[PDB]
């Protein structure tokens, strides 16, 4: 059976847990690893998911989990400025490691349910747009998006193989 190996980037904070316990567990309240099989537009396949700012203890098992990650969700919250500004740094490090220029990958507007915005959706939609990936704007609160974000991962991981 397909295994697809994901990893979800980001800046600390951003939902990045809150983003796959939704998905993986149905829910959220206000791990770092993640293990499900589910049914992806009639293919079943199995998401080994790893949550990851950069700074986590298990350095060697991130620098393994870059290489050996498919696809990359480069997670931001409407919310965090910096976190939007980090995005770039988190691209170019996935490419590095990948010795690759073509990555699946999913750019993640996260926290839309909060009423405080400091990162417009023009600006995601300009940066998504230049690097040639797909922007999704999600809430782990309300589950808004959260499917269409890892599927659309998914979808993407398909067409690079
Ligand atoms: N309102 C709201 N809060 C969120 C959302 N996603 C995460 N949070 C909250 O943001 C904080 C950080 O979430 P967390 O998943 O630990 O971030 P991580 O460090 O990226 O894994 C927690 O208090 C979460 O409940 C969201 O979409 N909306």
């Amino acid at each position: 059976m397909t295994e697809y190996k994901l990893v979800v980037v980001g800046a600390c904070g951003v939902g990045k847990s809150a983003l796959t316990i939704q998905l993986i567990q149905n829910h959220f309240v206000d791990e770092d690893s993640y293990r499900k099989q589910v049914v992806i537009d009639g293919e079943t396949s199995l998401l080994d998911i790893l949550d990851t700012a950069g700074q986590e203890e298990y350095s060697a098992m991130r620098d393994q989990y870059m290489r050996t990650g498919e696809g990359f969700l480069l997670v931001f919250a409407i919310n965090n400025t910096k976190s939007f500004e980090d995005i770039h740094h988190y691209r170019e490090q996935i490419k590095r490691v990948k010795d690759s220029e073509d990555v699946p990958m999913v750019l993640v507007g996260n926290k839309s349910d909060l009423p405080s915005r400091t990162v417009d959706t023009k600006q995601a939609q300009d940066l998504a747009r230049s690097y040639g990936i797909p922007f999704i704007e999600t809430s782990a609160k309300t589950r808004q998006g959260v499917d269409d974000a890892f599927y659309t991962l998914v979808r993407e991981i398909r067409k690079h193989k």
